[PDB]
């Protein structure tokens, strides 16, 4: 049965107990959904769930499960032996919700469901677009291409502040690489294909910036805004 040192160090062991399909594993922005039951060797059960995503980078539980995730295929199931390295460290972890001593290693049942791929967009790297949909197939809007997109935008907490180009409403065309929208959109758009349905996060500098935006409700100046949007359709120029 296949055993990776995928920390390349003894600290992580991955055991496959299933395979996955196909070549793709998730990358660093992305956010994976994972089931997985994790406990000390003996057997005492410290942490478990039947299903919950991160992003990949900002973990989740302990170091291993967001290195182990990057190896792992859909649907891959794994068993890891973990060294505190890895876990917990030295600290160990106290009760609540299995204490983990200091300096314990665990063993993990890891299930990969599924997950959203994150590219992050522009020089800076502060816009992310997370595909909901994927489109069809290659080819992607380029600069001066007049795109037909249906937009929503919300602030983090859960408001809509923006919705237009949906079906009940007048369609919506923009130029791209004009100033026709924020430029978080315009670069996202940029990176999206035909029939995509993508959620873009977008700083302020790349949105609305240090002054109010009016909507549906007023955005705070300063706020981070996230766009659902699909891509319609295109015309390159």
């Amino acid at each position: 049965t296949s055993v990776r040192d995928i920390a390349k160090d003894g600290g992580i062991f991955k055991k496959i107990l299933k395979e996955g399909d196909k070549w793709e594993n998730p990358k660093d922005p992305d956010e994976v959904f994972v089931k997985y039951e994790a406990r000390l060797e003996d057997g005492t059960v410290v942490s478990k769930s039947e299903g919950v995503e991160f992003t990949v980078k900002d973990g989740h539980l302990c170091p291993a499960l967001a290195k182990a995730v990057k190896t792992m295929k859909k649907g891959e199931k794994v068993l890891l032996a973990v060294k505190p390295q890895y876990g917990f460290g030295e600290m160990g972890r106290p009760a609540a919700g299995g204490a983990v001593p200091p300096n314990a290693s665990l063993v993990i049942d890891l299930e990969l469901v599924s997950w959203k791929t994150v590219t992050e967009i522009g020089d800076d790297k502060k816009i992310l677009k997370k595909v909901l949909k994927e489109x069809e197939g290659y080819e992607r809007p380029n600069e001066g291409a007049v795109v037909t997109v249906k937009i929503t935008g919300k602030l983090q907490d859960g408001t809509v502040f923006l919705k237009k180009g949906h079906d009940e409403q007048e369609p919506f065309e923009f130029k791209t690489d004009e100033e026709a929208v924020i430029e978080g959109l315009d670069r996202a758009v940029l990176n999206m294909k035909k029939g995509e349905v993508a959620l873009v996060t977008i700083p302020p500098e790349y949105a609305y910036g240090s002054t109010e935006s009016k909507q549906d409700a007023i955005v705070p100046p300063n706020s981070t805004v996230i766009y659902e949007v699909e891509l319609v359709s295109f015309v390159k120029d």
